[PDB]
């Protein structure tokens, strides 16, 4: 099968559609397809054909044929190219003119930026020479290139009679007619089309399912016989990229647009508000189809008990009032853009107002590469921009800030060149004013120079850790995959039984051995979303605003099934109900103990939502998170052994160069008992002393070099500097275990507590 | 020097925000920026925008910011914008958040740059 | 005349070099390879694969060379030295409030590279007990969670290092120990004979001194001696 | 008890199919065979498997505080 969630975007083939790339002839109005091409579609030699690319854009041009061009392909040169606003690798199609009529009324006239300094006459020597008799189709609007010596001279085909299209016969009387057309055509440059919109596939994707298709395909709705939602709530995080996908989905379907603001509504005096939504909502309906977005709807209707104004109450009533009379199914679909679905008058998520809510949340690695990489199809990058390394590093960036550090590497760019020119004036120099490069050093300052805007976003994710770099662990490795990915992967088998498995797990264990790396490991396997909460962001939150997370926290996590939430440092707060417990600190702790219990007992019930936390002392625990339903689960996750150590060591010098005489396997039986963080830090310790030991011999080297001059470059170069055994015997010697024999006892001792099948063995 | 900017292909900053200890100079970089660059420089009051009656101010915004957009390039220097639009997190008059919704329309309807 | 912001934050390069302290020549070598190196030799990690680790407690007794040391690693790094006590963290959770935490690491990122300080952590990092929480006098509910949440963001940031001192290693959260939030521990001990001589030269360097005063005799005599002691 | 024995129970089912399904994809030229998907139902090894794991949720102390609980509210034995 297939998954259908995101079946709308992608192209379907067709004999009718072809891939556009480079060719050899350049005049301005001829393509070159293969012949092939034109036998599948009954076309002949010397035809007019129509071309039609992207937001809604089209024109016509002469097809010749070649044996070179291949079938699937039709070798657009780079004039049309960029008329049709395309790119190479993008789908085009074709389709014949019957009409080419000739025109009359014409009217040609150039461009201001090609005719500065302009050689002379454009008339007799520019466009009669080379338009009179060429018989070269014309579209009104297109940019064409021409040349009437060394001077290349860009024309708008301002005006045509016929007003769509004709061909530049000798019968057209107009003349270059004075006015060129300012760059400021180019200013508006068709606005935003889709490929000005990228790193979200998904939210696009319903959003065109809920717009595009009402808009464009009633027979389907009318045939099934569905009443299509209206009220459509973007949200996310501020400067994700909200009024951008509402632009790009409302401009790219040619339907009638009206942007409505918030501030702008807000700030007119009592009294007219009332009238410009209801002015606005009329005359959006008299244009069947209608798109009303209004963005920043929040500020026009908050929540009632945040403002207690009478001005605000009478337009939120009237909103509403407005809202609720959309029933006429004139084709109008509304669209409130926010960025706190927690913040709107409540009254407006009822049926029949906004109800399909769609979370523009913060892009992915892919999400954040794809926005650099629309961003800087401007910029004069260098020969070694390495933009998968720079998504890598920026973590909790939204668009907007990749788009700021776009803007910022190339100031940075600017100032590093700052030695030549002046301050008086400038153009100094063409060549020098040219090159300046935006290389990857410029890349690298902006980021250490700029900050993210995202960092307290809950990232629901798909962790790339996968089974490998944990070591060991076969028996917890195989119980969890039986307990998560079986009712995942599986769940009509567990029917045929009728036994529903449970949806909680608890990982308690000595401090640090892998216990959230497992949860990782599992969610990526099961390819589920995952997201880590811990105890301390919960009891700050609480203070900050009002305990209104916890239920979020379960909600997001609904909305993303399947999902394996994880808590993590349960410690702090699922510690057992004492008697002398007193203060606000302990009862905000009680509180949010209580909440996450009444949460756990709906959220549990079904939506098969897996739940796993760790805690790492079992005994203080409160019992109540062990009854049936829960946290129910026990696992118990022990201190690694010899074989285990061998595993977790290699794993963690995996990534770094090895001396081969560095017996891991002697480290192995050199450690005993170690608390799996503690081998991670004599890796980090070892590492350390190499790079003390490296820097020194070259810093040595230089000196030695630099006191006698005369002593050419030898044959010593830097080797690969493995980390050697003094490295390790050095690191070793430092070793400070993190957990004594007490804790381990206490663990041991409640595990044996809890295992009274010791017995049947 | 737009120069730079159109070879480059960066729109830049259209927005600059001055903050420090009271009295310390922010004032007067402000002013001595203005008169060295050359520029047409405007001064917008916090205390003198807010202290004029209902529907006067948004007048007097509309008319700096128009004034500002006629006579390119030009610096509108907005004093202490805590006066004017103080953080909303609970607020009740009208003019207030007139006012404030005034300014961001006209600061979001900026974006036509006109050297501004 | 006095001060009309003498309350505002202090961002600056301390002038305190390596010969300000004498004795501690180990924690010297290890100071300068966990600090100065990640930050002026970064490319070399990534070379070699693990990420370093930002944050470093330290234990002693008191008045033993802790400010100094922080002082004397901010100079040779060059970056921003923002100190930031215990109780003044309390006295702004009623002030600033909530926010304020936040806004100090705010100006600790605005301000990259810095080597942030925090001196008295015994007075908020009361172990969470049994008998934690408590009301607003029990601070170690509201502001040691807070610490710890903006904490935990700091790592992804490159060059902002995180130093804590305390003289109740015994009384510190558990917390506060775990690897990305004060990772590493230092223990600075009490100067020692030469130690002390060290220290009695550099306390001495700034006046005169007569000429039948012997600094090994008083070093000898003032065996035990915090730093405080020799300065006092 | 029961649960875990649905859960091994279905885990040998997973890995009985897998298995038949990669005896099938070796050798393609095996055709459909009369080796239909049985009933599968819970065998007594799944069981005995499980009961070597199941802990015991009440101890040896709590039964007989209840026990006093109640016999205190039961002081009508002795002239039962
Ligand atoms: N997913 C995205 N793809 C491409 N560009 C993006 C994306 N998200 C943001 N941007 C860029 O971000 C810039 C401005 O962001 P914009 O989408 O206008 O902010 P917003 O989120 O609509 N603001 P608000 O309505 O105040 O929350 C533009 O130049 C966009 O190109
Ligand atoms: N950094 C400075 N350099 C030179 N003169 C200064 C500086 N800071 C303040 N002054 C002088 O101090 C006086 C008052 O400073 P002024 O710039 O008017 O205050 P301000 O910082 O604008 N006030 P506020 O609105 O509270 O920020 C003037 O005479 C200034 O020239
Ligand atoms: N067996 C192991 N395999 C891989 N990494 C390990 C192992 N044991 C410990 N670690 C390392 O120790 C660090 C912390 O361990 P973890 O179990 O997450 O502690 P905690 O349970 O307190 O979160 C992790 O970053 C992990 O890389
Ligand atoms: N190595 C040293 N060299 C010189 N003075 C020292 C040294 N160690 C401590 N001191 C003295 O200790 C005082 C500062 O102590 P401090 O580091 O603040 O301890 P605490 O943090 O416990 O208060 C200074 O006045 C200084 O004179
Ligand atoms: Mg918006
Ligand atoms: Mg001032």
């Amino acid at each position: 099968k297939k998954d259908f969630s995101t079946a709308i975007l992608e192209r379907k083939k067709s004999p009718n559609r072809l891939v556009v790339d480079e060719a050899i002839n350049d005049d301005n109005s001829v393509v070159s397809l293969h012949p092939a091409t034109m036998e599948k579609l009954q076309l002949f030699r010397g035809d007019t054909i129509l071309i039609k690319g992207k937001k809604r854009k089209d024109t016509v041009c002469i097809a010749l044929a070649d044996e070179t061009c291949e079938e699937p392909k039709i070798r657009m040169n780079k004039v049309v190219r960029s008329n049709l606003r395309v790119r190479l690798g993008d789908v085009i199609s074709v389709h014949q003119c019957p009409d080419v009529k000739y025109g009359k009324r014409v009217h040609i006239l150039p461009v201001d930026d090609t005719v500065e300094g302009v050689t002379g006459n454009l008339f007799d020597a520019y466009l009669k020479p080379y338009f009179l008799e060429a018989y070269r189709p014309v579209r009104k609007g297109d940019l064409f290139l021409v040349r009437g010596g060394m001077r290349s001279v860009e024309f708008k085909v301002i005006e045509t009679d016929p007003a769509e299209y004709c061909v530049v016969a000798p019968d057209t009387e107009i003349f270059c007619e004075g006015e060129p057309v300012k760059r400021e055509d180019e200013e508006r440059l068709d606005d935003v089309g889709y490929d000005d919109v990228g790193g979200v596939r998904k939210q696009m994707a319903q959003i065109r399912e809920l717009v595009e298709l009402p808009l464009r395909h009633p027979q389907l709705f009318k045939s099934i016989g569905v009443k299509p939602p209206k009220g459509i709530l973007l949200y996310g995080p501020p400067g994700s990229g909200k009024t951008l996908i509402a632009r790009a989905v409302a401009n790219e379907t040619g339907a009638f647009f009206f942007c409505i603001n918030g501030p702008e509504i807000m700030s007119k005096l009592a009294g007219e508000s009332e009238s410009n939504l209801r002015k606005a909502f009329e005359e959006a309906e008299k244009n069947a189809p209608s798109i009303i977005f209004i963005d920043e709807i929040d500020s026009i209707a908050p929540k009632r008990e945040k403002t207690n104004g009478e001005v605000e109450r009478r337009i939120v009533s009237q909103l509403l009032t407005l809202m609720d009379g959309l029933k006429s199914r004139a084709h109008v679909i509304v669209m409130g853009a926010t960025n706190r679905p927690n913040s709107i008058d409540p009254a407006l998520r009822r049926f029949g107002r906004f109800d399909r809510e769609i979370d523009i949340g913060v892009p992915d690695e892919i999400g954040r590469l794809e926005v650099l990489r629309i961003h800087t199809k401007n910029m004069k990058l260098a020969e070694d921009v390495d933009l998968e390394r720079i998504s890598k590093d920026t973590h909790g960036y939204v668009g907007a800030d990749l788009a700021a550090l776009c803007t910022e590497a190339a100031l940075q760019c600017i100032r590093e060149k700052m030695d030549v020119i002046d301050l008086e004036d400038d153009s100094i120099d063409a060549e020098i004013l040219n090159s300046m490069a935006v290389t990857n050093e410029h890349f690298h300052t902006a980021l250490g120079n700029s900050n993210p805007s995202a960092l307290r976003e809950t990232v629901v994710e798909v962790p790339n850790v996968s089974w490998n770099d944990i070591g060991g662990l076969e028996n917890v490795k195989r119980e969890l995959q039986e307990t998560v990915q079986y009712p995942v992967e599986h769940p009509e088998k567990f029917e045929k039984f009728g036994m529903s498995p449970s949806k909680g797990v608890l990982f308690y264990g000595p401090p640090g051995c892998g216990k959230t790396l497992l949860a990782k490991a599992i969610a990526n396997e099961c390819q589920a979303n995952f997201i880590s909460v811990k105890g301390p962001e919960l009891l700050t939150m609480w203070f900050g605003e009002s305990e209104a997370n916890v239920r979020e926290i379960f909600d997001k996590a609904r909305q993303s099934a399947p999902c394996v939430l994880f808590f993590d440092e349960l410690d702090s707060i699922a510690t057992q109900r004492g008697g002398g417990s007193g203060g606000d600190g302990g009862g905000a702790a009680d509180r949010v103990l209580n909440q996450l219990l009444t949460e756990m007992d709906g959220m549990n019930a079904k939506k098969t939502v897996f739940i796993i936390g760790a805690t790492n002392r079992p005994d203080i625990i409160d019992s109540a998170l062990l009854r049936p339903g829960r946290l129910d689960q026990l696992i118990y996750i022990p201190l690694p052994d010899e074989d285990s150590r061998l595993n977790i060591f290699k794993a963690a010098l995996r990534k770094s160069p090895i001396a081969k005489d560095v017996d891991i396997g002697a480290l192995a039986k050199y450690t005993q008992g170690f608390s799996g963080a503690d081998i991670t830090e004599i890796c980090q310790r070892a590492c350390k002393y190499a790079i003390r030991e490296n820097i020194e011999k070259d810093i040595e080297k230089e000196k030695r070099r630099s006191e006698n001059p005369e002593a050419m470059e030898e044959d010593g170069v830097d080797e690969v500097s493995e980390i050697k055994a003094a490295h390790f015997e050095e690191s070793m010697k430092y070793a400070r275990r993190s957990v004594s024999d007490a804790d381990i006892r206490k663990y041991q001792a409640f595990a044996q507590t809890l295992q009274q099948s010791r017995g049947f063995g």
